[PDB]
């Protein structure tokens, strides 16, 4: 028969091998030949896979490199003006790489040009409650200063505009080993650990969803109007440079001023880690010099995309999408996500060739420059946004199937929580020691919940990877899944540096290429059951629970001040109102559900609009606020760090260091409007499962 | 059977007018509680007609009424400060009411308040291109004048908002013989005629569609959070107040300075028309000063909603809606709508008892606050907004059937003209001349299409109606339709005058009701057809043709500024290729209609979701430029007129005296995003017609 075992059947670790070889032998760098060459090996392949059609669908949009011929650098300087220590042009390339052409050197992309020179400011990891700790406690001002910060716990670009908003006239990022170097284990060839020359790329914007920074709100084909540079959205006013640990020791050994406030600001250098401003006495005269020198250009993309035409619903689309672009040899990030998708293709195509086609339409999607901002996601949702948001099932994500051999890691809606616990369920754990015992007894047992006993955790839905536009913009329900280790958003130790290559994985992560199986079976079977589910497989009833668990949260955030509370009348009994209807309104429904006529195609459909329309029902069209491109009202990534999701996002904000406003009255204000919003879209949301008429 | 022709026989001349005189003796003002009573007769009388439910849903929106104990007036005032002539407290009341309580006094509801005291300008209808004539080729100044203005042509909120950005103190708004007294009628009661004493009413926001002035984007509830009165949508900032004809001549015969500039500025009183400022040397030291002391108050109002299960597509919803608020009777606004739609209900519900339910589910509105903006059917469509934008198929408005008994006049979506068409050619027409006739043959005969030979005039969606958050909000297909007269934009000589009774309409309008009587056939037909039909009876070839029309028109504009065309490289082209590329893929589209399997309901439904669906696709969840809740691109109200429709309204607004912008290269810049928009927009509602996969 054709059922989802034939599908997973046919899955083979081998085939994914292949094309992770296939896909890393050289540089797929955006906008670059070699990656529009793979893009059309892509297109060709699918198409002999099978699929029904494939297209490339490409763009012009804002990207950014460095200047072959005037190389970005880091100098400290002395007080003539001689460069006495310079950082590295280059990381050292890998064995057998050495004589490979087109590796980018690090840098972050979308700096601004410049060549800033003053003293230092030691910064932890420049998080938010790292520049409280300095200016509020230390009594330390950035202003004019270079800041230095450790990569980790938070998204690069949140540093940056924190950096920024202290006054900062420059920013250097580094790799410490505390972050990057896992005790124990050797350095890059001999084993996953970062080498002391190694850096990590990355860009450093603060898109909130917009897509290519010329473009907001409209795809950037060939006749898009673009604004100016000085009126797009997201990009840096400062210079931005990153470099390693062996780089990083030689700027900060000279520090000054005052000592680390405490041991969490310490890395595992053999340094101080004083805060500065500048250098000891000996050196008190010394600073250092920025050299940047990249430039942003206006460059063609590619994404590839396929179809598999539904043989019921073809008008409902369910989406498998992730990134082909990397910054060298992408070994882990995106190729073995990609090699991942490659394989569920080809045997969904070969299905199809015996004869069987998905209930629904399957979209599979290569896309392009996502390391440049999702930009090629984006794109093609903002140009795409009426086809998705009318007929979009569901998307999910498949960016590295791994980032460690310990456990699944899964983020997604709670609309398919019951969808992972029953799959997982029927999958065979790849992990020693639970052969024979499915992978969700592995999982729960490795990985559990917080909140129940017997069950995984599952987290939210962050961002820094192409679900964004699909969920936090238009609301079709999402879902990731990935192997990990057991610091989440700090990345492995080789993320985004010229060491993460095919024998990374195939020596070190993933041998028999087992996990990767196991990905593709938990990717590729949430697409089946999506797809062929004559029931839409969504629990609404698991959206109430969680909706319950974030009202309590927040509502214990605002409890922190009781005074306020009762000076400006702050009530959350709309919000938990709202909450109780949509558990009452979702308990209902799923009876109807379990109970209507089986035989009634359009009570059916019309049931199955209700489930696909649900996380629709969470958008607000009028966005959150100064973040017009994330409107859903229960997820937004946090404005602190875009990688983590924050529920409640509206009202979060509000009450975030409300303390220290100046206009206590119109903060908490503002707090209460956000809770209205919150209710009415909780009530709105829940309306929509109720009997139609 | 039952078919349309049963539901369409069903329908009384006799009833329309039983109800008509039901809805008429006593005022029914927004916000009072004789209007909650009239809400509970006909939620009461709508269950008894057969529906399967009715509710009323309430809001406490911002209303304003003036104070009771403290009149509003203007005055003539001397040198000495004495009131030397004071305008009416109230309009003379008709034979046999003059004992009725409650009739408000005519006044502009949402005026401040204030007692401002300055010489007199004349500035003809208060246009956007009176005042271009007054500033920039009479030289005469409006800061700090007060502004005599007559009704007419323009919205009369667009009219006080051109008068502020003027610098006007206080606008005093006043109906000219010339615009409605027609030569050879008699004044009321004697005839149609506005007489001297005669005043209208009417609200003065520029709400550009917000609804409620204090909760833009969300229902007005009982907990919602409401902006403070300076940060309300619309409010004006200056005294507002109308006034009659014996009272204007008493303001303007003393008028001096400058003569009219041409006879499009004078009216039909014995006076001189001088733009003033002030009066004339001998009263040169007499001021005009007003006195408004009315006030803004958050007040509860009704709407009663209807519904009418669908056998087949409960979960698709045709609206038949109108208000049911007046300023005083409302012989014609709204209630000759109102009994229209009265009667279509127990039409409607008469079937029902029978055991014919419609395909489609119905729903039917009585809206509240209508008078004061919108407000009802705004918080209505805001709190169910995710119901309707995935659910709605059209509204079908229901204000005043008649202002004439000359001919039919429709304004509506393209998608509706083909019904619109079909429908009148199986209509008997009522008019004297044509018996035995067609509706269509005597409508087109009377309003022929400036466009085509053998077709009747269809004119655009304005707005200043309940449709405009259905239509220009949420995207859904709208229509509405009356009998009219032979200048459209001033209303009939008594419109929201105490003299707009139910002896009005039956002396002097339509006696018989046969008119009532064809317009609810009309709006009851198209009500069936969008509810029955198998297909969805939208054509949307009849959109690529005035896509085509509006492209030429706005291209035609630009043309004017040659050289700056050149100067910019301001090109239309991708308008054109994406209004061809919708030209051919809906004829496409038309063919597979056609053709398609007619025994599979899910290639019918999924090409019904197509039809619904395309009238959503023009709209751009960004909105226009400061106009968020106008989100549809292809139509807009007129940012000089609320009445009138523009199409492609972001490009028109972009050029509209271009030629005055201080910096042309921005304001080019700007004409081609709107172009880019426009283009974008078409383009994708075009490819919702595709094949879905
Ligand atoms: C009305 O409908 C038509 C389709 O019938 C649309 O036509 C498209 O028009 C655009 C022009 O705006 C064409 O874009 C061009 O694409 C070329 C590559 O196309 C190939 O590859 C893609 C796969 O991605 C296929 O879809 C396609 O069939 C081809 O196989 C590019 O090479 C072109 O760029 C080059 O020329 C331009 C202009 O000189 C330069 O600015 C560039 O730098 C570059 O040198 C260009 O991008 C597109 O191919 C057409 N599609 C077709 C025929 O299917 C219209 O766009 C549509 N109107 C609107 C308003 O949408
Ligand atoms: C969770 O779900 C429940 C339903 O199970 C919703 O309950 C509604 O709650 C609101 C309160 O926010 C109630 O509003 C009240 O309505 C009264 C009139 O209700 C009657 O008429 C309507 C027809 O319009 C019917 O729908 C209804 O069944 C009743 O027949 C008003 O008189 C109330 O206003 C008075 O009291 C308040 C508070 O003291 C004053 O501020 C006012 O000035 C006024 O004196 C009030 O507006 C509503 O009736 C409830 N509906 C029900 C039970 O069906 C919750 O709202 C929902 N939670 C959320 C967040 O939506
Ligand atoms: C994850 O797996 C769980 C466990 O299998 C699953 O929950 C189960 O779903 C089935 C529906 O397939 C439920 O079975 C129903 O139970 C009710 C009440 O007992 C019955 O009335 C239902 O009968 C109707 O429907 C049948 C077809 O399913 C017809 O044969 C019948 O004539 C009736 O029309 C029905 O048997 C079962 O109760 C739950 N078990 C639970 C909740 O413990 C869950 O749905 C899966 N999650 C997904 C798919 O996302
Ligand atoms: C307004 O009224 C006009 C005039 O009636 C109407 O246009 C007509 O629509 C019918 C569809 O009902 C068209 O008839 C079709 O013509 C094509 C080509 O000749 C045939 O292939 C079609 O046959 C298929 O469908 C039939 C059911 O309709 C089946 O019986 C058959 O087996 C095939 O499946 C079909 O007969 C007719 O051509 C037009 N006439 C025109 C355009 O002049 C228009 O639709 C009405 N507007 C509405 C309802 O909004
Ligand atoms: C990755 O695999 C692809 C597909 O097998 C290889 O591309 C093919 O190469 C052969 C030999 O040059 C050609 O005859 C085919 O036309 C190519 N097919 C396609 C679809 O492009 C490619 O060589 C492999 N790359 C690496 C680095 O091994
Ligand atoms: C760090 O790099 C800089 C730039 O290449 C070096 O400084 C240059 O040295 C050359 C040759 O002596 C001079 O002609 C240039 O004028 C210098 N440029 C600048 C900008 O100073 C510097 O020598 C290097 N330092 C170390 C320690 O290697
Ligand atoms: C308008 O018609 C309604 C409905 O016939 C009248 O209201 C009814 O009046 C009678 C007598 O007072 C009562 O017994 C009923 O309870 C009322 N019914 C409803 C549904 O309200 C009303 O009197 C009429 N109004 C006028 C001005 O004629
Ligand atoms: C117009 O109305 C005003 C206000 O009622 C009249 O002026 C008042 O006259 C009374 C009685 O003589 C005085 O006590 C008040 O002080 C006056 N009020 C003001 C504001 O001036 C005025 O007489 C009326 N004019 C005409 C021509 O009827
Ligand atoms: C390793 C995690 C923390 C981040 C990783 N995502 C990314 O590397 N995304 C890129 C682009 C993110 C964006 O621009 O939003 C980045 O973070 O530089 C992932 O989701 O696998
Ligand atoms: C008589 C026409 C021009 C206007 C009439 N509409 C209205 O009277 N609407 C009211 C409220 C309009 C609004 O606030 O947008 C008004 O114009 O004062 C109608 O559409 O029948
Ligand atoms: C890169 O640097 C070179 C050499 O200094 C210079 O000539 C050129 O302008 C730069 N290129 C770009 C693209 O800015
Ligand atoms: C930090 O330094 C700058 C200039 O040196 C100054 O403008 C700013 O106010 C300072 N902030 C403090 C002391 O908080
Ligand atoms: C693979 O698993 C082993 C066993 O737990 C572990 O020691 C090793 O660190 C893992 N490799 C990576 C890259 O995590
Ligand atoms: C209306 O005017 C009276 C009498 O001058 C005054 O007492 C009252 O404050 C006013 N009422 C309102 C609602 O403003
Ligand atoms: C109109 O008058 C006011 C003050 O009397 C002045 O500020 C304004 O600039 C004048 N405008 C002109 C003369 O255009
Ligand atoms: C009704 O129709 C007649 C005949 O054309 C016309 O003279 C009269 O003015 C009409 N009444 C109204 C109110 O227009
Ligand atoms: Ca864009
Ligand atoms: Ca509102
Ligand atoms: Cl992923
Ligand atoms: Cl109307
Ligand atoms: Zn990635
Ligand atoms: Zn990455
Ligand atoms: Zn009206
Ligand atoms: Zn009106």
């Amino acid at each position: 028969k054709h059922n989802m075992k034939a599908f997973l059947d046919e899955l083979k670790a081998e085939n994914i091998k292949k094309f992770l070889y296939n896909f890393t032998q050289i540089p797929h760098l955006a906008g670059t030949e070699q990656n529009f060459q793979l893009a059309k090996q892509i297109q060709s392949q699918w198409k002999e896979f099978g699929l029904d059609s494939v297209e490339l669908a490409h763009y012009d949009v804002l990207l950014s490199y460095p200047n072959k011929t005037h190389p970005n650098y880091i100098s400290i300087i002395n007080e003539d003006g001689n460069e006495i220590f310079n950082t590295s042009l280059f990381e050292p390339p890998p064995p057998g790489y050495e004589n490979v052409s087109d590796i980018v050197p690090p840098f972050s992309a979308f700096s601004p040009q410049g060549m800033p020179e003053g003293d230092l400011v030691y910064v932890n990891y420049a998080r938010t409650e790292d520049f409280f700790k300095l200016e509020r406690d230390m009594k330390i001002n950035c202003s004019g200063k270079i800041v230095i910060a450790r990569y980790g716990k938070v998204f690069r670009g949140n540093k940056v505009k924190n950096a920024q908003l202290a006054g900062a006239k420059g920013v250097i990022l580094y790799s410490d080993p505390a972050d990057y170097f896992a005790p124990g284990v050797k350095s890059y060839p001999d084993g996953w650990n970062l080498p002391g020359g190694g850096v990590q790329r990355g860009n450093i914007l603060n898109l909130n969803g917009a897509g290519d920074p010329l473009t907001p709100g409209y795809p950037a084909n060939e006749y898009a109007y673009r604004r100016g540079i000085a009126e797009a959205v997201g990009l840096p006013s400062i210079p931005v440079h990153p470099i390693g640990y062996y780089d990083a020791q030689k700027l900060l050994e000279k520090m000054g001023g005052s000592a680390p406030p405490d041991s969490s600001w310490r890395g595992s250098l053999k340094v101080p880690y004083n805060v500065g401003p500048g250098f000891t006495g000996n050196f008190s005269t010394q600073k250092v010099k920025m050299h940047i020198h990249s430039t942003n250009e206006v460059t063609r993309i590619y994404n590839v995309i396929g179809t598999l035409r539904g043989a019921v619903e073809p008008d409902r689309y369910v989406i498998l999408g992730g990134h082909r672009d990397s910054w060298v040899f992408g070994g882990i990030d995106p190729q073995s996500g990609a090699a991942v998708v490659h394989e569920i293709v080809r045997s969904f195509g070969t299905l199809k060739k015996e004869g069987w086609r998905p209930r629904r339409t399957i979209l599979f999607a290569s896309w392009d420059a996502m390391e440049f901002g999702l930009l090629g996601s984006t794109e093609w949702a903002e140009e795409n946004s009426r086809l998705l948001q009318e007929r979009g099932v569901a998307y999910i994500n498949a960016d590295s199937s791994i980032e460690g051999n310990y456990t699944l890691r899964v983020d997604c809606t709670p609309l398919m929580y019951s969808l992972v616990h029953n799959l997982t369920k029927e999958l065979k754990s790849p992990d020693e020691g639970f052969e024979g015992k499915s992978l969700y007894e592995s999982w729960t047992k490795k990985s559990p919940s917080p909140e129940f006993s017997g069950m995984p955790r599952i987290s939210k839905l962050g961002s820094g990877n192409d679900f964004e536009v699909f969920f936090q913009r238009l609301g079709i329900a999402s879902g990731r899944a990935r192997y990990t280790k057991n610091n989440k958003f700090s990345g492995y130790p080789l993320y985004h540096s010229v060491y993460e290559t095919y024998e990374l994985v195939e020596k070190f992560y993933d041998p028999m290429f087992k996990y990767h199986l196991t990905v593709a079976q938990v990717r590729g079977g949430m697409v089946f059951e999506l797809a062929n589910s004559i029931v839409l497989p969504f629990d609404c009833r698991d959206y109430a629970v969680v909706l319950r668990k974030y009202a309590d949260k927040i509502y214990s955030i605002s409890m922190k001040h009781p005074q306020e509370m009762k000076t400006y009348s702050v009530s959350f009994d709309s919000l938990f109102s709202a909450v109780k209807n949509f558990t009452e309104i979702a308990s209902k429904f799923s009876e109807r559900l379990q109970d209507f006529d089986k035989s009634n195609p359009i009570v059916l459909r019309m049931m199955n609009d209700q489930l696909m329309f649900l996380e629709r029902a969470f958008i607000d069209p009028l966005g959150l606020p100064d973040r017009p491109f994330y409107r859903h009202v229960i997820y937004a990534p946090s404005s602190h760090n875009k990688y983590a999701g924050e529920s409640f996002p509206g009202i979060y904000d509000a009450l975030f260091d409300i303390e220290s406003k100046v206009d206590p009255s119109k903060a908490w204000g503002e707090v209460k409007r956000q809770i209205y919003v919150a209710a009415f879209t909780v009530q709105a949301a829940a309306e929509t499962l109720s009997e139609v008429a």
